[PDB]
């Protein structure tokens, strides 16, 4: 880390080029304080690693929406709006998959059950099957731990939700008032099967497993009609720099090197001045972006966000 000194990372300039590019996106300073470390650890998914056995397609003239909203769709699933936090962990292959997977659980039991499922149970139980926990991992085997052991619930960092609500600090950026610097030094907590005191049923009790797990074909119209019969849905795509320095709009790389692999969960699309997008819900916290989210060029396989996407069908009864 660089104590206190010269802080923030991406230069005005950056902000700048991409502004004066006049693109379909406004750049802005998302970042301060924090070391080029945490921005390197904030991408922890491996694109290229395992797929899951199965491939999913539509071969009917399914006639979707221009634009579509899940959180409209659903409003009686809470976890559809959420945006979490995954601290100075590079934890976001877990985060899409509980993310998609809490809202899917509520989907396909229709209402009935709604729960915030563990990030921190995954992040810490499955192992090298996963990956390197808080050091990058795989979406795919994440689905995988699902309907093999599945998830415990485990909401917000000190929510008191849940069974393992993660233990890994908000690092909401920093600035205001020296809040828990952002650090890429932190280790992955240990795969502990026990629920926080003050909470029934048991760790083992709590367990919710997936059917099985699947891949989207890679084509807009296949990833589209998922999304609306199933709900959101985990991806993953190539962080380049100028990323970080989104406000709003359609995001389209333009400069900047490629800080790595990242997972999302995506839960709509639309069109906005012209430009067809997806709807992507980040895990870095609601003061990023726009409010948590944002939007990225859809038809193009931008960065390779139609290329690695999975989900699966959940358990009931």
């Amino acid at each position: 880390m660089r104590s206190r000194p010269s802080f923030h990372p991406l230069s005005d300039e950056l902000v700048n080029y991409v502004n004066k590019r006049n693109t379909t996106w406004q750049a802005g300073h998302n970042f301060y304080n924090v070391d080029m470390s945490y921005l390197k650890r904030l991408c922890g998914t491996f694109l290229g690693g395992p797929k899951p056995p199965q491939r999913v397609m539509f071969t009917e003239d399914l006639k979707l929406p221009a634009s579509f909203d899940a959180r409209e769709q659903w409003p009686q699933c809470p976890t559809i709006k959420e945006i979490r936090d995954q601290g100075s962990c590079g934890s976001c292959w877990a985060f899409g998959a509980v993310e998609a997977i809490s809202d899917r659980i509520c989907i396909h039991t229709n209402a009935h059950v709604s729960v915030e499922v563990s990030a921190e149970d995954l992040l810490t139980c499955c192992g090298s099957m996963c990956g390197d926990g808080c050091n990058g991992g795989y979406p795919a085997e994440a689905w995988n731990f699902w309907t093999r052991k599945g998830l415990v619930s485990g909401g917000l960092y000190e929510s008191h939700v849940g069974c393992r609500p993660y233990s890994i600090p908000p690092c909401e950026h920093h600035v205001n008032g020296s809040r828990p610097p952002c650090t890429g030094e932190g280790d992955t907590p240990k795969c502990s099967k026990i629920c926080e005191p003050g909470y029934s049923p048991t760790y083992k009790q709590d367990k919710h497993y997936g059917y099985n797990s699947y891949s989207v074909s890679n084509s807009e119209k296949d990833i589209m009609a998922e999304i609306y019969k199933n709900g959101p849905v985990e991806g993953a795509f190539s962080v380049y720099s100028d990323f970080l320095l989104y406000k709003s709009g359609v995001y389209q790389h333009v400069t900047g090197e490629m800080m790595g692999g990242h997972a999302i969960r995506i839960l709509g699309w639309g069109v906005e001045n012209g430009t067809p997008y997806w709807l992507v819900a980040n895990s870095w916290n609601t003061d990023w972006g726009d409010n948590g989210f944002f939007k990225i060029l859809r038809g193009q396989d931008h960065c390779g966000i139609e290329s690695e996407v999975v989900a699966g069908i959940p358990r009931t009864d």
